């Protein structure tokens, strides 16, 4: 008789124990992600859903789950969940606004450094047993005296700026909403126009959501403006960049490197989503890739899961979930 | 007749044009490093030597070079130069106290983050073409909430601590000489003893020089104290650790990982150094290596050459050189 909650991926033992009194659990305690079908099947008369990165919820989905009251997302960017369609069908949609920030900021910064210093080739060369003593090659680019620019200055943007405080860089940024003047002053951050951002940054760090307006914002037009050698890092969504324009920009040698933790192929809500990452991109030596491990820190997963849990519980208790993304009664 | 100066490695054109007006230069504007035998032959009657990391200067070297008045080092770690022997024969020995610090500090943080997040493997996974989007695995270790222990707290250790300022980590160190109270509380650094450092740190960042006191300091004994999963980062000298001990600790699962820019094989002065990095260590998944690129940033390399050149010039003009390592009666 208790509400039914479908949890699409493994969560911690302790999280289940927190949910179990209040709802019956349709869980997936394995490593794999299940087909769309199998998940739709489970959700038919499900009253709650814990959704993770590979899930996409559209109107067709919601349509076949008439009893849903809350979809609790263990994530920040809800771009593959049609918020409106949720609101239309009376479904609460919740996110995790803070817990993913830091491990992701930490990673973005490591990518910057990894890319600026040719960490892949350097590591491969040492491993191939060919390294036999100090040599004047592998010249790299560090952050000291570099100008670093951010596209976006929300949670992840500020966590990055914070961590770059002691590093001797000129920090500058472009965003939709300006930062208050106190914060700018504190973090040594200068508000520039988007094209100046691309024209004058030695490192470009991406920190914005994927939505209608950001889709492919970082395109050939913007990449054309960059200092030869400029370094681009994408910790957020594959589709805010045009991967092909990024590839063309590396090939001509204008853009010095592209590191990324996210890919256009992950962005389900897009009708023309690439099925894979272009092999020519994987093959380009001036790159660095991680398979969406932005928040793949063990202690954090437990918290993220819990945040999503608590939200779900509140919804099912008839309260406004503390982290709803959308608005209802 | 102009004092004769032997440069053992390629230097920037600009550095030749500063030196040549004071000295007759015996240069090596090739890509190679030269034989000990060849360098001795050149130094037979030189009054100065500009030296780099492949150079090693013992008593027999000085004995074969009676005219030598200064050896100017394009580096910070003089472990391959016998200073007392230098002092004894009236030979200044200078070095470069700051130019190398920051690029090396940036690298070490990068290796820390890189190693913690399993970056080598992550990038392999993506590049293999079988990335199918996010998964509940690959999981790693962040700096937020971790304890980070430094062994050494001079130029480099401070730069690392500087660069960790906004990172949510508890910072500790053990040095041969304590930091002053102000710098301590400015950076949030607690002094602890060596063994306690290794027992209670999630990351251990090496930041000390190579000498008889520190040779093989990081040995089986010390490594047996670490929390399982602890991460070691060596950006200073290979031989401050026992690489076989490091390997064994990795192989038994106690040490979480090892990352280094330096290796026992490069430590020329060491009669018994291994001749290569152990293939079992290069094959170990829990590592990350860079081939001594600590200061491989072009803008900086020119500066390093300039620092040594000026030091060399001051000596020949009979001043005490600003960055002397010894002092002359
Ligand atoms: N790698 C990962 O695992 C991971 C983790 C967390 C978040 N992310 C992604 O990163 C995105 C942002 O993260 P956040 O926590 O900083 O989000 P946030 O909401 O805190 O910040 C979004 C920022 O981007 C700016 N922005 C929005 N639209 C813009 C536009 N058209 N032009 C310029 N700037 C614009 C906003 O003004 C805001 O500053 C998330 O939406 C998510 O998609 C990825
Ligand atoms: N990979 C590279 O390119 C690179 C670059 C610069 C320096 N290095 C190496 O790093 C070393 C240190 O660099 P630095 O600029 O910080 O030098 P530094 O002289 O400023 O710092 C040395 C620090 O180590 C501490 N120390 C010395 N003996 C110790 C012991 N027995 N136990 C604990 N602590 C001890 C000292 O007290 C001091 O704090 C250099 O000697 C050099 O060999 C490597």
């Amino acid at each position: 008789m208790l509400p039914k909650l479908v949890i699409t991926h493994r969560v911690h033992e302790e999280i289940l124990q927190l949910l179990a009194p209040h709802c019956e659990l349709i869980t997936n305690q394995t490593d794999s992600t299940l087909t769309r079908e199998e998940i739709l099947r489970r959700c038919r008369d499900a009253q709650a859903m814990m959704a993770f990165m590979p899930d996409r919820v559209d109107a067709d989905f919601l349509q076949a789950c008439p009893e849903l009251r809350v979809i609790g997302c263990a994530l920040k960017g809800f771009d593959n969940f049609d918020v409106d369609a949720c609101t239309a069908r009376g479904v609460w949609l919740t996110f995790v606004p803070d817990l993913l920030t830091v491990p992701t900021a930490e990673l973005a910064i490591g990518l910057a450094v990894g890319l600026g210093r040719h960490l892949r080739a350097a590591d491969a060369f040492v491993r191939s047993g060919k390294f036999r003593g100090w040599q004047p090659r592998f010249y790299g680019t560090g952050l000291d005296n570099a100008t670093v620019g951010f596209l976006g200055m929300g949670a992840i943007g500020l966590a990055m700026a914070d961590r770059l405080q002691g590093w001797g860089a000129t920090l500058q940024y472009h965003e939709a909403k300006a930062l208050d003047t106190q914060t700018e002053q504190r973090l040594g951050l200068r508000q520039v126009a988007c094209s100046e951002l691309f024209a004058s940054s030695d490192f470009i760090l991406l920190a914005l959501p994927l939505n209608a307006d950001t889709l492919h914002l970082v395109n050939a037009e913007l990449l054309a403006l960059v200092r030869p050698g400029a370094l681009l890092v994408n910790p957020c969504r594959g589709s805010v960049v045009d991967e092909a324009a990024v590839l063309a920009a590396l090939e001509r040698g204008q853009l010095g490197g592209y590191a990324a933790d996210v890919f256009e192929m992950e962005d389900w809500a897009r009708a023309d989503r690439p099925q894979q990452i272009d092999p020519a991109l994987l093959a380009h030596p001036n790159t660095l890739f991680t398979p969406h491990i932005g928040s793949a820190v063990r202690a954090v997963k437990l918290e993220i899961e819990r945040c999503a849990a608590q939200n779900i519980l509140q919804a099912l208790a008839g309260e406004r979930p503390i982290n709803a993304v959308n608005r209802l009664p």
